[PDB]
């Protein structure tokens, strides 16, 4: 039925870009040159951050009074404003795959739950280089040396993700690559207290099949590509545990009473 | 059907199944054939208890496991150390192996033992699957069989060492996989590349690049009805990972908790700065 996955391709291509603002070919471009000719406001420093609250005005995470007054901690603020913003995206991405909102409703709440994070770091990646990562629609980009140039537990906390970034990328995937990738990180049955195993797992392998057969049309060069991708999962998991042992450190900061209710 | 290239990577598996069994005494299929019961003259000693624990050590082979030592005061140790020095023999045994791979000691020096320090642990535990059940795992190479409940109660850190190990066991084990299909399973995941300050990284991935492709053949002729095993099969190497590292963490503790128990410097040298 080789007819059914590059439909099946197709359809989640065409929802990806939907529920996506930014491809993953618009990152790239802005990494670039054909900007569209609005080149991106480059964050290098403290003066570039400051003056890039206005002119991006990224303003949407930054509002809020009473607390931004420490820069690298209005920063994290912003990626957990932006993060969830994306959890909508992915959520309603999720819920165009094939047989997602059949499943049991409890299990679809666990598998986006426990499947967000890895998805997150993996878009993040279609939005970064060597040396830095574009923020806020593409508008900014923030360098690479001035996010470990933050201080405390802030200096190195993207340096991992920097170091996934130049591998996941070096693998050269698109975005019609990446939508199917996602579906499968979606569809994952061992994603702890799930209830009804058999039909997620019927899922990721149709999925499975279709990347493994998008990943050969899309690339006839590039050999056993299916593979090193799944195997990049392993990295996922690792960098998202550790993330998530720093955050056990930024616990031991200070920082609004309804503002981390949200998050 | 079979075109040449093809044929060529056949040969390849052949070659790693045969230097598999020819490196590991305790094959899947032996380890199965014990533990599914199916003899009268391959019955393990089962351990569940202290008394049994004494039981074990009288019937079963121990030319100590646990070296130079009288009754250290402890038993969740003894069982330790024994399931130390028994970890050192199996880096030994797929040290063997990896010179078997094709291209493996062409290799950068620095390289071969990289390989190795990140690859023999996801394969000691990928392997130690093959000697348990949902009910507990062999030991002295089949003679014995300490069960699951009595290890998950050994004592404070002791008793945790183990789960992680059963918790994959049954789900790798669920993929039925034979010593085949373990065998070149187990050479990707040497001939990593992904793996740290590896020097030169691209003969790592040519080499993998081709044991990935004896694995696809293989699984795919070894289980028709297996419908994306490969694939199953490589996410599982994540689940190698999280063993790993949880069990750097339980080291560790360990290493703090008891003041004269002993690692051993090649079980050091692999965790140092892992
Ligand atoms: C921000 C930090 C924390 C996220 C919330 C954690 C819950 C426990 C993350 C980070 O540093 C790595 C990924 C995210 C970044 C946020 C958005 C990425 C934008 C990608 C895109 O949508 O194109
Ligand atoms: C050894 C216990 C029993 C193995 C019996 C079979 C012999 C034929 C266990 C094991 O397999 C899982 C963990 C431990 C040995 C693994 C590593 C040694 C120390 C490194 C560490 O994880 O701390």
């Amino acid at each position: 039925e080789s007819a059914d996955l590059r439909a099946l391709a197709k359809h989640l291509y065409d929802s990806y870009i939907k529920s996506f603002p930014l491809t993953k070919a618009k990152a790239r471009a802005i990494l670039t040159g054909k900007t569209t000719d609005k080149s991106p406001f480059v964050i290098y420093d403290m003066n570039s951050l400051m003056m890039g609250e206005d002119k991006i005005k990224f303003k949407h995470i930054t509002p809020l009074q009473e607390q931004s007054k420490e820069v690298a901690i209005r920063i994290f603020q912003g990626c957990q404003f932006r993060s969830v913003e994306a959890v909508q995206e992915i959520t309603e991405y999720a819920k165009s795959i094939p047989g997602f909102v059949n499943l049991d409703l409890n299990d679809q709440v666990t598998l986006l739950k426990y499947g967000v994070h890895e998805i997150i770091y993996t878009m993040l990646a279609s939005l970064m280089n060597k040396d830095g990562v574009l923020i806020s629609e593409g508008q900014g980009f923030m360098t690479r040396e001035f996010l470990k140039s933050l201080r405390k537990p802030f200096g190195d906390f993207m340096e991992p993700k920097f170091e996934f970034a130049v591998k996941f990328n070096a693998l050269e995937l698109d975005d019609s690559d990446l939508a199917i990738f996602i579906a499968v990180i979606i569809l994952s049955g061992d994603r702890p207290g799930l209830l009804n195993v058999k039909p997620i797992e019927d899922i990721q392998d149709n999925l499975l099949q279709a990347l493994e057969l998008q990943l050969k049309l899309n690339h006839p060069e590039s050999s056993q590509l299916f593979a090193k991708l799944l195997q990049k999962m392993t990295d996922l998991r690792q960098i998202v545990t550790e993330h998530v042992q720093l955050l056990q450190v930024i616990k031991k900061t200070e920082t609004h009473p309804l503002l981390q209710e949200i998050y």
